[PDB]
């Protein structure tokens, strides 16, 4: 295919490189002269501004460093609008705040052009290698007309289920697995304050929410299914966080994401689900949200 | 064998009734005068306190909300050591604070008393049909010789390694499972504000850190293999969280751990761990602790 | 008078000290045999232990470092109580849980003897100079007949209002000032991080709710008055700590404070309150603790 | 003298309003076209844009939500640097993030203009009767030349010491007493459900760091002074600290700001501060954030 590729950076290089190497014409710009000729010799065509790489283009891929960038290189001067057919796909590969990605896309459909957002997870290593993980948003034809090109850069691909969701679920798996990593680190720091050898508590933890998580252990028939009965009260996990947090302040281990836990907790209690099952912390956590109770 | 129970609740009172299921005779207390009849109505004698229900025992096993309770139950007024012989051995299932019980095992060795730690992982429900997780503190000789009795309350053990190790690995585990759930429900309610669907997000999870956890992924081939150098690193994390915390704050989801999150990764960037690879949360946490650098 | 002192450390010492020089006869016991000789040097009576002080005792004060201390005092071995006169009056001192303070106090009165709390402000300099402030729990009554013993060991005595108000009152007090030390310092360290001089932060902030407080500023004509319309709204306040959060990770200057600060205004939010005044996160907060909404 | 006057809002209308009624000859504009006619009314003229409403004004006042619209209105498209004398001054009175104050400035600069950052302290009651607390950012020169002008608006000026640091001043101040007014909602709800009167506590946060402020009382012969000898131990702050969160959690009143704070004395004590004065906490925020100890 025609493949127009905006952003040569650490990652869309070797992007483009995989591109080139399944037998793809790309007409490629970055604002680095070095980076264009990089790909140039690689076989890519070189082009002095985005509506040029655009032109005759039937996919437009942008992998830049953030939405203001994205919008310049799309709606700005010499901009991808300028040399866009409607025929054309873009695909947005950045990871930007998913309500710019929104306002780009609506924008593109207000001037008749097609944009979706397929952001990626995983490493430079992993785009080398064109071992990506492909978080594909977009409507079903798109995701569909697009497949092909994708899965040259990546080796798994995810339907995110429409336009914005790419970028919604990249961010949504992202802030869970950056904010367990500082949790992960406080309960192995106490382990280690006790003196209890960490593959012990891992290989208890393998075996429960711990280790597992909640999402698909404590929560799908309690909370999930409605039922907010008891397996493991509120009132019993409150006072267990107290220990571990006794502990911590008595062994100097700084505990700072238990301790926020230990006041959501109190929350709940306060709200009247000291004697609910310990998942009715989500329903806890959506009405503090100012949703609609659920149970 | 001959074995004294004191502390017959949701879980004891089970646990109980499996110790005399599999041929035990038990002698029981509780200050609550129906849970002993209702365990004496199944073939337990009754004792009318714990020294009483200690006597000629060769284990003797506690059930209790706290370790002031199980310090009151062993050594208070007709406590369990007025009772007990030198031959026989203290059990206890509570979840305790684990410097609590390493002074009562220290207490009970001074007056040549053996005491041990087998607190449990699992519900009440489990309790009644003798699959508790038992979580096996002790010396190697007192958890062999505990196992026969142990096997009638749960149907798995896990030998902690040594005297305070159980206590010290349930611990670790239900801080870690209780808190994670607080972060959980922040990630499933920030997915619910952004109208994701949840199990979009859950299958995305199911395959990254976020659902497996870092003990197992992120981390063995970097921060526990002395290797920093990124695969994701700390900065990336630090602006990931930030747009997170930006989308949260947009719609009204409040993130007490995230927001607690971002300021462990900014006490990281100020101590120059930037363009270290994110499992270096692991050891910036250690640092914090007052525990000595390892990489 | 006759006054038994157990607790002779950095505070309890130079509080009995001051006593000794107003003309009392102290009869002191501490586990620490040296902090009871410095005392008998200047004039105190050593007991072997708290019921040997307190016997012939009017008034005995406790001042040590928890609950269960002073519990084991009373109550325990060679206790105060196995000394102790219906007509003396039992003084604790010590900054100790308010609700065990509740139970020592009833447990006392249960056995016919009479106990107050007056815990104190200030540091053993101040303890020094007996110029602490007496934070004085107890009925009407129980203050009346301290008093005259209180004013030796400081310069400023409040009424709290009744049994147990005197440990309340320094718990909320010294959690205020404890927390605010915390958030002062991120402020701090954010303008240092700014290039800004501190002293001009200062001399701004000394005219507003930032150095002057809410309790006396933003909240008595607002939430303490019934009145919710905005002087400042939450949506503003809210916006504006992004901007701070914002500056300070850009700066790596961590802040966790401002952080969760910033995750309550975001509840009061949710709850629908952007367009009150700040001054409603109280109510927010009321509501969060399960109390009714005024 | 002639001014250009961006953004009619809650703020800026009143504002504009008291330059009128000390005969200054306003150019207004805003993107309500019913905020425009407010002042029109009161004799201002109108602008169809900010390029227009910069069109022969000696001075340029923005005052706008944040700092992607001013950047937009002075920048942008009819942007003010469009109608922009190089003999005017422009003078940003929004509260924006800093580093955003500075690149305007410098990109000002640039192009040869003079900008400067005018942040106000004190609400819409006090705009309207001209009694805003002035943050002057911005050169002596700048601050000397724009005084006149903003005392029409303000009843109090500090000069903040340079470009950028009244916007610095005024963000510093405002998380303060932001991120304070929700500390101070968790000890006012503790103390209701301890049962104590809240005007018992203020009483006695009035006379402590806890409700006049740690910037003035702890901290200037301590830490300040370069002196961490301990007056009050950061190990029995964090001791205290303790038996608050207790009594919250057995109470169930929610103390996130409380529970944050304990784990910052936790790193101090981790760090070996556990000795030392509480105002220590200064230089253990300042070591986080990767400052050079003092
Ligand atoms: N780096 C990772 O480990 C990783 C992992 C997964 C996803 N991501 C996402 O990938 C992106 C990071 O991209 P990267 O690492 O290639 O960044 P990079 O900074 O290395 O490359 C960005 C490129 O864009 C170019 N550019 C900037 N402005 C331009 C313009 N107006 N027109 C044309 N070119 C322009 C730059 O010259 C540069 O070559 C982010 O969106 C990030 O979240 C990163
Ligand atoms: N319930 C759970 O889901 C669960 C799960 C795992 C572990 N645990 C642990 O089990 C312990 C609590 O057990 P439970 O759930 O049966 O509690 P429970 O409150 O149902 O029962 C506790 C029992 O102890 C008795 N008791 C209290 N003081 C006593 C005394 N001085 N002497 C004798 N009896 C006394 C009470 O009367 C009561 O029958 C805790 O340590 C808890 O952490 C519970
Ligand atoms: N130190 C301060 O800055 C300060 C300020 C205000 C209030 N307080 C409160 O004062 C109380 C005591 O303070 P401190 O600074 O004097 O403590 P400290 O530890 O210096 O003194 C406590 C004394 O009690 C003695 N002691 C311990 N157990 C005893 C027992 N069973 N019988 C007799 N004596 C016993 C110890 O030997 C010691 O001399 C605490 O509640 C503390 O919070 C202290
Ligand atoms: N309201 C307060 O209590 C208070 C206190 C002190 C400081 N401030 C600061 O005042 C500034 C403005 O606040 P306000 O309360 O007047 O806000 P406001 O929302 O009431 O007014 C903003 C005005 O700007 C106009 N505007 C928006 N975009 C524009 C554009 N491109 N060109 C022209 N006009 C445009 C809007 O129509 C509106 O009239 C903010 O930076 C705020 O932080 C407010």
């Amino acid at each position: 295919a025609a493949i127009a590729f905006i952003g040569l950076g650490q990652m869309g290089s070797p992007m483009a490189s995989n591109l080139l190497q399944q037998g793809h014409q790309l007409r490629v710009f970055d604002v680095n002269a070095e980076a264009v000729r990089h790909l140039v010799d690689k076989g890519a065509t070189p082009a002095a501004n985005p509506a040029q790489a655009a032109k005759d283009a039937e996919f437009i891929i942008t992998m830049l460093p953030n939405g203001d960038l994205v919008r310049n290189v799309l709606f700005g001067e010499n901009g991808v609008c300028e040399g866009l057919s409607t025929d054309a796909l873009v695909i947005d590969m950045s990871t930007i705040h998913p309500l710019q990605t929104d306002k780009l896309i609506a924008d593109m459909q207000a001037k008749g052009f097609s944009m979706m957002d397929v952001p990626v997870g995983r490493t430079s290593a992993n785009a080398i290698t064109g071992t990506l993980l492909l978080l594909a948003g977009g409507t079903a034809e798109q995701v569909e007309r697009a497949t092909p090109i994708l899965m040259a850069m990546g080796s798994e691909l995810i339907n995110a289920g429409g336009p914005g969701m790419g970028i919604r679920v990249k961010l949504i798996n992202n802030y869970m697995s950056i904010a367990l990593n500082a949790l992960s680190a406080e309960a192995a720091v106490l382990c280690e304050a006790l003196n209890l050898p960490f593959d012990v508590a891992v290989k208890v933890m393998s075996g429960t929410a711990a280790g597992k998580g909640h999402f698909t252990t404590s929560w799908p028939n309690k909370v999930l299914s409605g039922d907010l009965s008891p397996a493991f009260m509120i009132d019993l996990a409150h006072k267990d966080l107290g220990i571990a947090l006794d502990v911590a302040n008595q062994l100097h281990v700084p505990m700072p994401l238990g301790a926020a836990s230990r006041e959501v907790y109190s929350q709940a209690r306060a709200a009247g689900r000291g004697r609910q099952d310990w998942s009715a912390i989500l329903e806890q956590v959506r009405v503090s949200a100012g949703m609609t109770a659920k149970v």
